[PDB]
């Protein structure tokens, strides 16, 4: 599916971040839009699992829900 969600972006140094915490897990493709401080995600894994991986970064994250 492709799950909105929103993470605390702060600057591209974190949107950046965000990039690899997601690059890591592997099996996604993402845009991250960093104004709307938002990341959307095309994936198999779980909500859960791409809720646990944004948080590795540390910033406020949420799931928004499909966009889709």
């Amino acid at each position: 599916p492709k799950h909105e969600f929103s993470v605390d972006m702060t600057c591209g140094g974190c949107a950046e971040a965000v990039s690899r915490v997601l690059n890591k897990l592997g099996g996604v493709k993402y845009d991250i839009d960093l104004p709307n401080k938002k990341v959307c995600i095309e994936s198999e894994h779980s909500m859960d699992t791409l809720l646990a991986t944004l948080k590795k970064t540390g910033k406020t994250v949420s799931y928004l829900g499909l966009e889709i």
